């Protein structure tokens, strides 16, 4: 019958319920904010500080397109104006918008494929739907890519390793500048340790992802075009320089609540929802991948702005993206990816009128050996990495929602989900939040996760405890071990060394 184990899930922590009342929003030297704070109302949308554009061309802000430092051979030219006379043209054919993309952006002109586009309008599309699309959706693409320097007047500092900083900006300026990238203008991105932000592999190849890929996109581009939104989402790059010392931590293990049906974007409402990312955030959206990070990220594309800005995360870091609005539905998953639908996002705002949603990047590790992960050293990793995620310095533990998450670097990365459960337990834990778990059918795996939580909480064992239990298995079973996998399982084994003692 059981569909679900643990806590129930009406019992854990939700935004906005849970939150804390927010201090008045104000740029600071970590906290940049692209709006007039003192304008900011429900239902409006949010007026652009400073008044006039201003520009930085330099090794720590966003390199602008509309900057007039950004030039082309002709005695140098204008790029921003070529970009201009390039998209105020009417296209009729797909061929029409390649060749106006590749105006400015001419030594591309033999690198860029552009048969997934070509194949979009020609041959999935009806006939009434690429006249929309070229009658009405490109053409207002185009005019909110083009208001960019009226829309987007504060320059916008990268978010480079190492770097403590926010940036709130409107969910507007964020439509003006991912209209930019499907247009593929902003310069010097194309030739290393951040993502792409220009959609040009968007628009390569035959994959059967790729139309899905598009009318998500498109879908989202005609709703921010029709009616601007009027919200607005921060982006902060988390970094701890002090991690636990796991083996002596002495807290207890908090509550779980672990199904094998839902998702975590509907199910983890309110919650910390965990997007498992590449270490260059959003991965493969605007390429080939289609898992769990390029899903989220177009179902929610206010995300993919992120990769204008992120620097590739290290070891210790993450990004942590609250307000972040859900404009489509979806069916399937991975190479059954379908497009089903709009979504009318019903979230609540709060008082930055951002959408009580809150998303943090982690990077799991790529596990090409199955027993490297069970190292000490790879174990410890994956612990400070979810606990930087989770960690909300300066926040009591009844303001902090559930964590929302599932197999975390499992599938492509190698990882094993039972282990990779337990280290998101103790993360957790260590954060003082609660976990949601999401197995995605995997119902064995949602009763053994469940049977070991209620057996190490019964038992009343510490972080510490389970992490030595961790050490044990790595020392017994993993180290001299002669073969691909070990003798014992993980949690058997936790069971006979516990159950022992
Ligand atoms: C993280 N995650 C999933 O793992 C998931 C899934 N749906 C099926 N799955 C299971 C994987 C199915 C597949 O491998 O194609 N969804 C929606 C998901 O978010």
């Amino acid at each position: 019958d059981k569909k679900w184990l643990g806590t129930p899930i009406e019992e854990m922590r939700r935004m906005p319920r849970c939150g804390i009342r927010l201090p008045l929003l104000r740029p600071s030297a970590n906290h940049t904010v692209t709006i007039r704070v003192d304008l900011l109302r429900a239902g409006e949308v949010p007026k652009p500080f400073p008044t006039h554009y201003k520009d930085l061309w330099d090794n720590k802000h966003v390199k602008m397109p509309c900057s007039e430092q950004n030039l082309y051979p002709v005695t140098a030219g204008s790029r921003w104006e070529l970009i201009q006379t390039a998209l105020l043209n009417k296209f009729t054919r797909p061929q029409n918008l390649k060749d106006a993309i590749l105006k400015y952006n001419v030594a591309y002109s033999k690198k860029w494929d552009f048969t997934a586009l070509i194949d979009f309008w020609d041959k999935v599309l009806e006939e009434a739907e690429a006249q929309h699309l070229y009658q009405s959706i490109l053409p207002d693409m185009v005019k909110i890519a083009l208001c960019l320097p009226n829309i987007c007047t504060q320059p916008i500092p990268l978010l480079a390793a190492a770097m403590n900083h926010s940036i709130t900006m409107s969910q507007e300026q964020i439509a003006s500048l991912l209209a930019n990238a499907f247009f593929c203008t902003f310069p010097r991105r194309n030739a290393s340790s951040y993502p792409d932000i220009n959609f040009n592999r968007l628009f390569e190849g035959r994959s059967s992802r790729k139309p899905e890929k598009l009318k998500t996109l498109f879908c989202y581009f005609r709703r921010v075009t029709a009616a601007a939104p009027t919200g607005l989402v921060t982006f902060t790059r988390q970094s701890l320089e002090d991690f636990p010392e796991w083996e002596r931590c002495e807290k207890p293990l908090t509550r779980l609540h672990v199904t094998y049906e839902g998702t975590i974007e509907e199910n983890g409402q309110g919650m910390l929802q965990v997007d498992f990312a590449n270490r260059f955030v959003g991965g493969g959206v605007t390429s080939a991948g289609l898992v769990q990070e390029e899903i989220r990220f177009l179902i929610n594309p206010e995300l993919i702005i992120s990769r204008l800005f992120t620097e590739v995360l290290d070891h210790n870091e993450c990004l942590i993206i609250t307000g972040t609005e859900q404009y489509s539905e979806y069916t399937g998953y991975a190479e059954t990816y379908r497009w089903s639908r709009s979504h009318e996002d019903g979230s609540e705002r709060d008082d930055w009128q951002r959408r009580c949603t809150e998303i943090v990047a982690i990077d799991a590790l790529h596990f090409r050996r199955y027993l490297d992960q069970f190292v000490p050293e790879k174990m410890r990793r994956e612990l400070n990495k979810a606990y930087c995620g989770f960690l909300r310095p300066g926040v009591s533990s009844e303001n902090l929602s559930a964590v929302a998450t599932g197999n975390w670097g499992c599938g492509a990365f190698g990882g094993d989900a039972r282990l990779k459960a337990l280290i998101q337990i103790l993360a957790a834990a260590a954060a003082e939040r609660d976990v949601v778990y999401f197995t995605f059918g995997d119902s064995e795996l949602m009763r053994d996760i469940y049977s070991m939580h209620i057996f190490l909480t019964e038992r009343k064992l510490t972080v510490g405890d389970v992490y030595k239990l961790l050490l044990r298995y790595y020392n017994e079973e993993c180290r001299n071990c002669s073969t691909p996998g070990p003798d014992i399982k993980l949690y058997p084994f936790i069971y006979h060394a516990v159950e022992s003692c």
